[PDB]
């Protein structure tokens, strides 16, 4: 998960 999270991680607010 703390991978998962960490590859999402800077994409998550990106598109907002």
């Amino acid at each position: 998960w703390i991978q998962x999270i960490t590859a999402l991680a800077p994409q998550a607010p990106a598109p907002f």
